[PDB]
């Protein structure tokens, strides 16, 4: 039911949206169709991870809250409009950072500036107006909501974040000192800036906010509910479970077939290239420099037998026995405020987990 | 003084995001000087007209309303900050739109994508960093103001016009029956979209909303005299005078020297190929069609050609002054409710007009 209701306010937010540009902005029919299809190629396809968590959380506090039925609707419809603000946040970033990093394929399929009829020309400003789709949802369905300034003033902190991220992201095979808009960027040599701390740096800006705090938040928003919860716990709980959702995504960049990755020729700092340099010993690291960040897949071959050999799987399992005592100590600890809440997150963590 | 107190304003701007990304956002210095220079080449070197306008608009209404000297300067550094967030949504575009467009020059410097330590991956992202920074200027400095939510709904809906202003404009060479991300889009063969009501879409959307309307209701909004105007007329003399800004262009476009264009090449709807359009005979019309939009300089120099003996100069001349004639016209009908505010958009004019 719940996936059903969510995918039912898409098709109202759609009409909307497309109506408004029709009545409002002197939109055509053929443009109308053309930003239809760009919102149906970038906006579905997904799992609605992110999305689903806003009426996942609303859905928890509607269970023991006392409400119209009219108000029940109400709450059910704004966790919805939510999650869609959330989904077509991510299909900005999704579009954007395709067209940055010169990505082919995005959920078995071309990359939206990939689309014949589509071009880098049309495609930027197309991402552009999936982040303004977002406002134009939030004033329009919100607009007599008491919660509308926090949730803006929210979105636009994550929003910011997750550019800051993406600026950490792109930039972390170069040496911080050498960083110039004056002089072409070299890749690192000594990949002294490939650690612990550094990586989750980037993971914690790049994705946490926008993947984790920004849906539970959200969900506590639109139930006005944000009283519930210590706010110092949330974020911790969101970026822990964010940081063990991003090397679960940089392992599968490397290992998962690609029916079911370039973070070694873009020289990425991936958990795969921080772990391994943290255990190498002499030898395996003049390896590793010799052939990372190379397109060559001579080179590239080199680097996955290094990751091989140096069984990565060992430190995954003591970083995910880690992970699942802080995240169960933190469960713990929202508990005491909200046992609703912290059985939210425990969810989250369940479909991170597996 | 008032530009003296705007520039001045930029300092205090520039080093609160600085300030902030060092103790919120966990920026190293070598990135927050990257964001440094990235702010300062895309912000600054232009005449601040946008900005400026919102100051000139608030001094206006000081000289007629009783305040305490406080006052007075709360209102004039937030007409300053309300005219930075102008000029860093400009920023915005014209780093996004010289990546879309291929552009190689912006201000007799290279477009910023084009800095041999930036890239279109960087740039991409420095553009979207530029409008985020308008939000959290205005969720700073504005925080305790009654303004707050009409000035962010407004800039909202000016950014999302012009973000669709951007989407005309780029498709304005095809056929919109044509529009297809599927299909690689054909340039048009019979200009049938190149007419006046078609180009005062491109040019209503794309510039005049963020050029005149933005700065000079945001002038009346820092100034809490909203009630001062009939925004009905507010919103024609800018669209008004915002089309007369973008023919001006246009004609430079193709005239002005390259020390003091490629519209011709990029086949665009200009305000040149609509009047070339409107009054050419036949031959004209096919000469034209076997000539524009190719980048041979053969081909350009036959275009440049035709407009030269069409005599466009005299169909400008009466577009100037039907434009004279109707600004006049709203000046007058302002003055009735706002003579301090209909003197402020008399100043916009001759500014534009000279
Ligand atoms: C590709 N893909 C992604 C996701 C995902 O977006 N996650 C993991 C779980 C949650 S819960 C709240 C947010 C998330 C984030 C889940 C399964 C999958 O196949
Ligand atoms: C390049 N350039 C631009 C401008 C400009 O941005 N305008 C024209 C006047 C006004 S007043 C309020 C907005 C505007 C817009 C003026 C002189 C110039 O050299």
């Amino acid at each position: 039911a719940s996936m059903e209701r969510f995918l039912s306010v898409y098709d109202e937010v759609q009409a909307f949206l497309l109506d408004q540009l029709q009545s409002k902005y002197e939109i055509d029919p053929n443009r109308a169709r053309y930003l239809r299809i760009m919102m149906d190629t970038t906006c579905l396809g997904g799992k609605y991870f992110r999305g689903m968590t806003v009426v996942n959380v609303a859905e928890g506090f509607l269970a023991v809250t006392q409400h119209d039925e009219a108000t029940k609707e109400r709450i059910l419809h704004d966790a919805c409009v939510g999650g869609w603000m959330i989904e077509f946040l991510q299909a900005h970033y999704l579009v954007e950072d395709d067209i940055m990093d010169g990505s082919v394929m995005r959920r078995g399929k071309p990359c939206w500036y990939r689309f014949p009829g589509v071009t880098t020309q049309c495609a930027i400003n197309d991402g552009i107006i999936l982040k303004s789709w977002t406002q134009i949802m939030a004033w329009h369905y919100f607009a007599d909501r008491p919660f509308l300034k926090d949730l803006l003033c929210l979105f636009q902190k994550v929003d910011y974040a997750t550019a800051v991220g993406q600026m950490y992201d792109v930039t972390s095979m170069c040496d911080s000192n050498k960083l110039d808009p004056e002089v072409a960027q070299p890749m690192t040599t000594d990949f002294a800036e490939f650690t612990p701390a550094i990586y989750k740096r980037i993971v914690k800006y790049k994705t946490t906010f926008y993947t984790y705090l920004l849906p539970l938040v959200m969900g506590l928003l639109v139930s006005e509910a944000a009283a519930s919860v210590e706010m110092n716990l949330v974020e911790r709980v969101a970026h822990l479970i964010g940081e063990y959702f991003q090397v679960q995504d940089d392992v599968m960049d490397c290992f998962t077939p690609p029916e079911q990755g370039t973070d070694i020729e873009d020289a990425k700092c991936s958990w795969l290239a921080v772990t391994f340099l943290g255990k190498a010993n002499a030898a395996q690291v003049a390896e590793f420099k010799a052939n990372y960040g190379e397109k060559d897949p001579a080179k590239v071959a080199v680097v996955k037998r290094l990751y091989s050999k140096a069984n990565l799987q060992a430190d995954f399992a003591a970083y995910e026995a880690e992970v699942v005592r802080e995240v169960e100590s933190l469960i713990e600890q929202l508990k005491v405020k909200s046992p609703t809440f912290a059985e939210s997150v425990a969810v989250v963590w369940e479909k991170t987990h597996k």
